[PDB]
């Protein structure tokens, strides 16, 4: 509350560490469905159904331009990519399986780096 603060957690390396995580997601072999924005002209249903599209290239540009206020807003966008994928793709499809694998990979790196 006013003039009463918990001890200051060091956040000075968060930007660099989120960039390292994002590089590791970019270079994973199962990243291919997620590297670029879904083409809304060419994929029927996507525009109406997925209210907030997100992809790794869009996260990279937001990261690089100071559009994440803290490390939690960065994790929310990464998770959005996988939540969108599960909304639109069957579990038993190449893209459906890719999304599950990448979400697993991300959540471990996240815990090991920050928790």
């Amino acid at each position: 509350s006013m003039s009463v603060k918990k001890p200051k957690r060091d956040d000075s390396k968060d930007l660099a560490l989120c960039s390292m995580i994002l590089t590791e997601m970019e270079t994973h072999e199962d990243a291919w469905p997620f590297l670029l924005p879904v083409n809304l002209k060419l994929v029927p249903g996507y525009k109406k159904v997925i209210k907030k599209p997100m992809d790794f290239s869009t996260i990279r540009e937001k990261l690089s331009s100071g559009q994440y206020p803290n490390l939690e807003t960065f994790a929310l966008d990464v998770r959005l990519v996988f939540d969108n994928c599960e909304t639109f793709n069957e579990d038993d499809s190449d893209i459906g399986r890719a999304g599950h694998n990448m979400r697993k990979y991300f959540e471990k790196k996240w815990t090991d780096t920050f928790k």
